[PDB]
């Protein structure tokens, strides 16, 4: 049973694995990450899984030219390079003989050497550019943005800069965002040093996966698009830097003052917006190449319903050592596997099949999970019960953070009531109790906050494309300063985040317990009434956004009646379905009603996808078009409404709002009807 | 059991229903067809079904203007109308007081009054236009085609004419195609009189359904496209005529002689190609309007697997009386229903649920079946076992004609061995025996011909869009002369086609028996090895077509290795799966293996659809792009190869051939892998 599963999980084992996974870098496409794949595969076999395979793909990756390094310069009137940005981050104590630390770079930047005047765009959010071009009338065409990291996924910043006419982008970490007050830089605390730099990709893939093979797995015979028809590439060069290098570029900034204090970081600088101050010159030399990646897929066959899959997955590739991101998730998955395999060795099997995955190339655009899911989509869509992600277990040590589909709200509520809080001041009390005192829902009542799933991690294809119920759980802060830098080490974790490994252990219990229950409970632990509740809230919300335009709603006859009508029927049919679920015995009726619960998330998929994003097919949730990390509810209506006052042809824009209301109402009705009696 | 089902079916009942369904016209969108819907619904209730509902939709239909009739004219130098074509067909004996016989028209023609010179294009097939523009260098721009009916779906002719620059199309029935030697015109035989005219729509919908709501059901709150963004409308006027009116238009034809004898009909005319001879003028005045249609859906709940649906469906709407098309199919469905409901009344239930449908508006583009399937797609795709169509039971009286997915080849083989042939000279012998002596397969061996499913009938959405295994069966000739004319009456059927109603009865046994077996057999009666066999044949075929371009295949490295490799694995995995299907007991393993058989057809669906035809998603079969009625195998590769010697950029054209090989190979592999062990 479950308690046996949970008691077998040990903090010491997690620590031991984390140490083992973080001694060398494990960058996607390198031999070191292949070797770790082979190790994971051996150990998952010894741990007891029925099978463990490597699935490999040849996908577009991106690396810096080892002999022609990337950097940024200030240049004078005569073209001499008076300031050069660092070529590498200062390696942390004791790691100075590690080879193959990839220098800071923006994966997938095109090559180029643009010169021009700087403009400072704050976080390069959609609204930051709105402030620039609309209020301040500053024009970014032919300019070079600098933008600080924070708030939104860096791909969105680059996209916004492109559309504003920019010819390059420089990203940097501002200490207002990445330097927490009163704690020391690494190695003496967990803050970002001025030489530290955040790596990461800058693609705008919108669920496509490998940019060369959208729709189809990048296997041995795959037909690849030419690089110019590739999906999601930036067309301007991009490079990130630390805040020491950034102070040098920002201190000379002229032109307009910052519009208000929310544009000002905490470097001792004016934070003028520009343009200009001498010029800035980018040197970027990174190549794209097709490179083999390896997913490890472990199978633990179910005893009764082996054709029903519960998937626990997270990535293995890291930018550098991956002490938090991802090896603190991976070390948790490893111990979960060990523990399931221990039960299995004593003759136990879960009722449903469990798949365990170590994904590759997540850092480069979720490529490993996506290619695999493109290869196995027919299996996943007819047999896929649930996907639980397993990236970083900790990004802080304050409380639990859970993002999931409404179908798992009750499962998570119940599970955390049975678990001991690891928090200081809640010993004896339940994880539910600490989590809900520390992070209460705004949306009602005596309950913990659970957020919407956006994207930016490996659950994306499973949820947004295929409609498999998904969740994720980790310990969070009240990203983190050392995110995607060389300073993310084992030492960072043991010394400053989780010395006892008890937050790790709690996350392993939450992740492992969700999976256990999904794989073993007789009736699937999904509550469809939870979907009914949030659908009303999302419909109230999208309605209020529309009601900011009362005249247009009158003129174009914009009714939401059909959506509220669908949400009411969903509520009603969902009640009747839960009554039936309580009142029945009989392996056919059980299978039928489980298939209804399993397919309910599936019912929200529209095979035509959302407008211009064919691979985002969930009608209720999609990643925000302005921030891949954030989920948006009723995304088709929300985007049809966004900035609608600026459109040229209002009747066409409002026509499209109404079309999206119709699609959402139809889809909510049709979802509901999957829970009606079947005949 | 089955024999009980079959013995309850009576020829007299079929005759009785046919008579009842053919006394007045039942045109889609008229009150008469609504009344027949209500009648069907009452009777299916009295016959015993658990429920019977009307599902209605508001769809774009097309009617002639009652006060401004459509016609064609010859006009002289001064614009006087010297010949006018008939306004109506001479009504048959005894029906001259029937009101609301819709005059001949081409449903969905736009309005217009074009004048110009005639050009004669034979059947207006793709190759006919190739002969015109390529060999004979005749140019159809600003001209008016006339084309005879035959060979290909009339929508394709209109499309071909449009792309050739034509400004109007006149369709007519040539006696070489619609006047069988040695039999008399109606009412004294079954031939087309010179005043008879073939109605029918001329849309190019490619699976879209209602032209205003592609993707989504045309329900009460549907957002409709404007008519100018509508799907599949012709942009030139079209009108059909009989061969008396056609002789008048053809006799004066000048310009080039016909290129050979296959362009010559059997009117005593030269069959000159034109252009010119005086001019031709079209008067077309038909409107498009949104009109309510009604499907009747009957449910017979399954006793064990009520969440698994076997669907028997056919249309109810007719152009006029619908004596063959469709009421001879509908009268068969009615008796099948009666007969199932009789068993039900004696306490029996089928194992799986059976749905019975009387579709509306099939004649206008398969709109009734498609809208319903767009509304219920989530149900159909997770629960849909099979669809059997039930249009015209007879189009002749020579032998059986069966088109179906390979998955039903063995079911149909077995079923027809248990049925008595109704043929003259095969009394005592089996339907299998007559069918295979009369119509032997070219493709191998001692077996009857079974054709590929194309489209042009209500199975389209179920098979080509949703991937539900489908079939159809009817008696055929060695279309038929009176197709879609006023002369298609009950009398036509009783006097000349099937006086005893024994061909009807045989078709009711074949249709009803297929459904019985699908709904009641413990293991689904699908043989996946049958798919393996035809996949090799289709891959040999597509390969041979490519090998007509050996140089290009060398230059661009066009390999089919991946496809043959996928077909071999499918063959192998399909053998192993059938071994397992024989060797097992246990309601879970049974359900699992049935789900594997049910989803196998589903596995061939590509959610991105075929290029430019998003609603044709089956990778193995699609309607021919040159003839909606004909199925084409590996349609994505075949269309990438079609007329490839004429493309401007050969490396791009051959690039697209290879991409399609990759899609087909991936899809065959992925389909196969759904039949592998599940964990
Ligand atoms: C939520 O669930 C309910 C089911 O309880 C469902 O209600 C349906 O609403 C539609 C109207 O929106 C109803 O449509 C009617 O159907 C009848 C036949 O039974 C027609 O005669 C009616 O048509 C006339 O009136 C229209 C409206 O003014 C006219 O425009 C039209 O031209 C006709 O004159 C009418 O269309 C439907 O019957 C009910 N079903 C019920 C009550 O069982 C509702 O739609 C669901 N919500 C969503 C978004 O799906
Ligand atoms: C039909 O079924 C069979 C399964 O029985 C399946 O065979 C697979 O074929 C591919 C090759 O097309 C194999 O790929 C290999 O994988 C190994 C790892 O196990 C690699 O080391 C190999 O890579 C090297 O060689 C390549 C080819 O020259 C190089 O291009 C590459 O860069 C490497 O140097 C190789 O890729 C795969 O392992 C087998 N699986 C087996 C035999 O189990 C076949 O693909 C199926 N057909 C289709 C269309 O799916
Ligand atoms: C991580 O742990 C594994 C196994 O516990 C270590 O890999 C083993 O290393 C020993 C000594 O070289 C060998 O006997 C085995 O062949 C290895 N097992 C494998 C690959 O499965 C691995 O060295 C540890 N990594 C580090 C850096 O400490
Ligand atoms: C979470 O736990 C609650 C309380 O145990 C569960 O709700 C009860 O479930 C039982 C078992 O079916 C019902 O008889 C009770 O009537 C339910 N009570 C309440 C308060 O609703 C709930 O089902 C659990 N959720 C899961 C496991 O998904
Ligand atoms: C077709 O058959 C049906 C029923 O067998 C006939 O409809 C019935 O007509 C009688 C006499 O008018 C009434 O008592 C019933 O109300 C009708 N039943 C219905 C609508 O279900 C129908 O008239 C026949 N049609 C023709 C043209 O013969
Ligand atoms: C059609 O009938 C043939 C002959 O009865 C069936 O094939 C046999 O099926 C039985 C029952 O499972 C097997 O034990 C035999 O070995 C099969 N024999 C042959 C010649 O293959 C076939 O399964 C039937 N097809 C259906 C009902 O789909
Ligand atoms: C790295 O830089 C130099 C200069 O262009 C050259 O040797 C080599 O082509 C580069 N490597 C690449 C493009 O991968
Ligand atoms: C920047 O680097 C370039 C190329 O190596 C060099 O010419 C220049 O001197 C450098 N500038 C400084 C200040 O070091
Ligand atoms: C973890 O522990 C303490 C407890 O509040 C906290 O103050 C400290 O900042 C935390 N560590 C990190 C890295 O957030
Ligand atoms: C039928 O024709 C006449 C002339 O245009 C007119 O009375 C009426 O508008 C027409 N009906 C239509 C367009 O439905
Ligand atoms: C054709 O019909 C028109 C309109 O009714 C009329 O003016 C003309 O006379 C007709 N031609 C003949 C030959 O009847
Ligand atoms: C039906 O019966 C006879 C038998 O051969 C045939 O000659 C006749 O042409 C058939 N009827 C039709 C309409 O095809
Ligand atoms: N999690 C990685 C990848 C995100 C993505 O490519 O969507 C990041 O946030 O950088
Ligand atoms: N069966 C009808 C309709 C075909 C279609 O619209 O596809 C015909 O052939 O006219
Ligand atoms: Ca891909
Ligand atoms: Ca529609
Ligand atoms: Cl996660
Ligand atoms: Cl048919
Ligand atoms: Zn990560
Ligand atoms: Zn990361
Ligand atoms: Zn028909
Ligand atoms: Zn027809």
């Amino acid at each position: 049973n479950m308690k046996a599963f949970l008691d077998e999980l040990k903090a010491e084992n997690i620590k031991k694995f984390l140490y083992n996974f973080t001694q060398i870098p494990h960058l996607a496409g390198t031999e070191q990450n292949f070797q770790l794949a082979k190790q994971i595969q051996s150990q998952w076999k010894e741990f007891g899984l029925d099978s463990v395979e490597l699935a490999h793909y040849d996908v577009l990756l991106s690396y810096p030219n080892k002999t022609h390094p990337n950097y940024i310069s200030i240049i004078n009137e005569d073209g001499n390079e008076i300031f050069n940005t660092s070529l590498f981050e200062p390696p942390p104590p004791g790691y100075e003989n590690v080879s193959d630390i990839v220098p800071p770079f923006s994966a997938f930047s095109p090559q180029g050497m643009p010169e021009g005047d700087l403009v400072y765009v704050n976080y390069a959010r959609t609204e930051d550019f709105f402030k620039l071009e609309r209020d301040m009338k500053i024009n970014c065409s032919g300019k070079i943005v600098i933008a600080r990291y924070g708030k939104v996924f860096r791909g969105n910043k680059v996209k916004n800069a492109q559309l504003a006419g920019a010819k390059g982008v420089i990203l940097y970490s501002d200490p207002a965002d990445y330097f927490a007050p009163g704690v020391k830089s690494y190695p003496d605390g967990w803050n970002l040093p001025g030489g530290g730099v955040q790596r990461g990709n800058i693609l705008n893939l919108n669920g496509a996966g490998d940019p060369l093979t959208p729709g189809y797995p990048a296997n041995e015979y795959a037909y690849r698009r030419g690089i110019a028809e590739a999906v999601g590439l930036p067309s301007i060069p991009v490079h990130p830097i630390g805040y020491y290098d950034a102070q040098k570029l920002l201190e000379k900034m002229g032109g307009s003052a910052p519009p208000d204090s929310s544009w000002r970081g905490s470097l001792k600088v004016p934070y003028n917006v520009g343009p200009g101050f001498q010029k800035v010159k980018m040197h970027i030399h990174s190549t794209n190449e097709v490179t083999r990646i390896y997913n490890v897929i472990g199978t633990l066959r179910g005893a009764v319903e082996p054709d029903r899959y519960v998937i626990l997955g997270g990535h293995r590739d890291s930018w550098v050592f991956g002490g938090i991101d991802p090896q603190s998730g991976a070390a948790v998955v490893h111990e979960i596997v060990r523990s399931f395999g221990t039960l299995k060795k004593e003759g136990w099997r879960p009722r449903r099949t469990i798949l365990f995955a170590s994904w590759d190339a997540e850092e480069f655009g979720l490529l490993g999970s996506t290619e695999w899911a493109e290869e196995n989509s027919r299996l996943l869509q007819e047999r896929g019960v649930a996907y639980i992600n397993a990236d970083s277990s900790i990004e802080g040590n304050y409380t639990l953070r859970v993002d999931c589909t409404p179908l798992m709200y009750s499962l998570v509520h119940n599970l955390t009531k049975e678990l001991k809080s690891p928090d200081e001041g809640f010993e004896g009390k339940s994880l539910y109790e600490s989590w809900t005192k520390k992070s209460p829902s705004p949306e009602f009542s005596g309950m913990p906050r659970i957020s919407k799933l956006g994207s930016g991690n490996d659950f994306e294809v499973f949820f947004q494309r295929l409609g498999i119920a998904s969740g994720r759980a980790r310990y969070t802060k009240n990203g983190y300063p050392l995110y995607h830098s060389v300073y993310e080490t084992y030492e960072l974790v043991e010394k400053f985040y989780d010395p006892m490994f008890k937050y790790h252990l709690t996350v392993a219990q939450v992740r492992g317990g969700m999976v256990f229950e999904l794989a073993n409970s007789i009736v699937l632990p999904f509550d469809c009434r939870d979907y009914a509740v949030v659908l009303r809230k999302y419909a109230d919300k999208i309605y209020s956004i529309s009601m900011k335009h009362p005249q247009e709603m009158k003129t174009y006859s914009v009714s939401f009646d059909s959506l509220f009508s669908a949400v009411k029927n969903f509520t009603e049919i969902a009640s009747k379905f839960s009554e039936r679920l309580q009142d029945f015995d009989n392996p056919i009726v059980l299978r039928m009603m489980n298939d209804q619960l399993m397919f309910l998330e599936r019912a929200f998929i529209d095979p035509l996808g959302l407008p211009d994003r064919p691979f985002y097919r969930h009608v209720i949730y999609a990643p925000s078009s302005h921030n891949k990390y954030a989920g948006e509810s009723f995304p088709g209506i929300y985007d049809a409404l966004f900035d609608i006052e600026s459109k040229v042809d209002p009747s066409k824009a409002w026509g499209e709002v109404k079309r999206q209301i119709y699609v959402a109402a139809f889809t909510v009705q049709a979802a509901a009807e999957t829970l009606s009696e079947v005949a």
